[PDB]
């Protein structure tokens, strides 16, 4: 039996100074039955150590950014050098141009780019830019997809077919929600309906080209192609939110992987090497709306800072290695196979979506192709599974809507232990109900 | 002439092809000062910058506000390195978040609880959401010319926006009134007070130059706003830890309901935070229904960096020294203006100041906007030639750091005299 005594004490103290003891609700254990979240003291490659000295194989990847593992020495070197020369200037630098060019080389549809401080800021910006460019106000998005924590993307459907949004957070006015139309991911019919109905007032649609925010869910064949067709027909723009997808599945974005081109792209997470970052980019004429060139305002005190540029560069230099994404795919396939075998063995009902080195285990018999179905999977089962996995020394994200991410540092043996641990986790579930 | 920018010019030419307008903030373009390629910096150490052409500068930009320990202060550098070696981003709680949270609360006792985010802009937009959740109201009030980040609502000039791409539905939620003016404030709250969730205030303005609130003005803001049932948000993204070890609220002794923070408190790394009265903060998930998140929020690098920075700022005599040096600088600049017959007014608080080209006392945005931008731009470019790097706008502040010396100040004063001579010569 593992113990979490120090984490418990830390959480108790955290509650006094930080709202709910966490700086993101995602980090709370509320969704998985409560209790103190586990506090980590150190990460190295595939491993975490908590404040009680327990070791974990980590699949959280800090919710998407981590792919070179914790503290990869090539990135650490770059960060150290950056700190030694000052991490923040408020002026142009060579590194900004270098990193901009490297992103353009990997994702040839970016004609120009701008750096911001987060995926949230990147998305906020693409929206303002699409509105400035088209002269339109409304924004479309797919149900359940996450585009950061700005007011506009904190809106839900939509009572009835193709309707105006309702607020999905307190503090978000109906005046904001009124500008957003939400429709189901992977559904051509409803997309058609909404565009026929509102298409002429829609500045842009937001798309996770591959979904990572209600588990990993791939677009069906023809879907992204149809989004482009329908949205362009309507005079609207397509914004790919690639904050998760870019550099996660190949050296490049899902747009390069799947061969479908948006008008604008939002980036973040992986491209910072672990440091805070965002970027957006796309077709020349669209980007030229941004000040000082155009009238659309975007700024940010830490935007393009030398530390994040340096660590981002270092990270992509690592990801350039030949055979790297193929290894993630291989290990992912091994992991998928093993989890499915353990589920069959122990009569646990699961569905598993994997693309390369990212996967989600759902507790259900339904194949998950949209948010509605992910919502209806067994969160109570998932919660118990999550806590049993901790006991096995495997750190997952504490939500049924999260992905397991492999890194370049996970080994065959890491995966084989993980499978063993899942086997023991599933056995325990079987013995309780 | 003597100071050449060939390499900054070639780099800007390349940047233009890849980055919109060649900069990642419009602040960094030389657009406000007559145009041209901005100076690209290669490294910073203490009070000094070196550009890509090898030219050395005494820096007053402070990266528009966060820099106060100078560039690459060793105490911060070691923290950032240690953090990188131990992993910079976890996505779980850590002991460092709790430690830094306590330090902020210790410096600024009106924070019952705090949350970390990734930028001042995020901290500001969150305080608005929280204010709206708490009061159940939608309108936000702010002062003309003040800057609160680059989220839609605060980019509005009912009101009407000044950024393209910001819808009328947003502008209708914003009311804007002149800074330092009690009558227009009362008048706005009388009409719209019952729909106003909060007012946003830079308790000491930094964004149309440095401008202090008139005597009694902040207390009047609290008085009129609270009686309308609205909350007061201090946007202390610039002010906190700039003027004393604590916020403008601690310095001026006036307490808001919510506070947004950033810039200084990250030691240079990207950061924001917000906090305030316990009951209000209870709205934030997972405690309440007001959502706020952020993948790098509370990251161990930014936490360790912030802690290291506040540790430097705890040293006895540090803020006094910044004040004393600021006084010397102000005194020298005023003497040079008198000597060369240049019309300026100078607003200083502690180690931050703005030189305005005008004869008017500057107390609000309207006045600042009227000052002579042409003369500022010439002055700015003459200063570069003297090896002094300022922020390229008349709306900017000069910021001292712990690393600027009496000799740096003396040199800057003589640089200013040389530049004022050239302005007078014409």
């Amino acid at each position: 039996v593992v113990k979490f005594t120090k984490s418990e004490a830390l959480h108790k103290e955290a509650l006094e100074h930080i709202v709910g003891g966490v700086n993101s609700p995602s980090r709370s254990f509320k969704a998985v039955g409560g209790g103190a979240p586990i506090a980590m003291e150190r990460g190295k490659g595939a491993y975490f150590w908590d404040v009680d000295g327990n070791k974990y194989i980590d699949y959280l990847a800090a919710y998407g950014p981590i792919i070179t593992g914790h503290a990869h020495p090539h990135i650490t070197k770059a960060i150290t050098t950056a700190a030694e020369n000052g991490v923040l200037y408020g002026t142009p630098t060579a590194l900004e141009v270098k990193f901009a060019k490297m992103l353009k080389e990997a994702m040839p549809a970016l004609d120009k780019v701008r750096f911001v401080n987060s995926g949230t800021e990147a998305v906020m910006t693409t929206i303002r830019v699409a509105r400035a460019y088209t002269g339109r106000t409304k924004i479309m998005k797919f149900a359940g997809c996450y585009h950061g924590h700005s007011d506009l993307v904190l809106v839900a459907a939509g009572s009835g077919p193709s309707t105006l949004g309702t607020p999905d957070s307190a503090g978000v006015p109906q005046s904001i929600a009124q500008e957003v139309i939400t429709v189901p991911f992977n559904n051509v019919e409803t997309l058609k309906e909404a565009l026929d109905k509102w298409g002429h007032e829609v500045a842009a649609i937001l798309v996770e080209p591959i979904v990572g925010n209600f588990g990993i869910v791939e677009p069906k064949p023809g879907f992204l192609e149809k989004v482009n067709e329908l949205v362009h027909e309507a005079g609207a723009l397509v914004i790919y939110d690639e904050v998760i997808t870019a550099f996660r599945f190949m050296y490049g974005g899902a747009q390069d992987l799947l061969g479908v081109t948006p008008d604008l792209t939002a980036l973040g997470k992986v491209i910072g090497g672990g440091l805070p970052i965002g970027a957006y980019g796309g077709k020349k004429e669209i980007m030229e709306q941004v000040a000082p060139l155009g009238p659309a305002y975007q700024a940010g005190t830490m935007a393009g800072n030398p530390a994040s540029m340096a660590s981002g560069i270092a990270c992509l230099e690592v990801l350039q290695q030949e055979g790297l994404y193929e290894k993630l795919d291989e290990l992912g396939a091994t992991l998928e196979k093993g989890i499915l075998e353990q589920a069959a063995k122990h009569n646990i009902d699961i569905t598993l979506n994997r693309l390369k080195g990212a996967l989600t285990v759902y507790f259900t018999t339904n194949t998950i192709e949209d948010y509605d179905a992910a919502q209806d999977t067994d969160g109570e089962m998932f919660g118990k599974f999550f806590k049993l996995m901790l006991q096995e020394g495997v750190n997952l994200a504490p939500s049924k809507y999260e992905a397991w991410f492999l890194t370049t540092e996970h080994t065959k043996e890491d995966i084989e232990y993980t499978i063993e641990a899942v086997g023991r986790a599933f056995a325990a579930l079987a013995d309780n109900k």
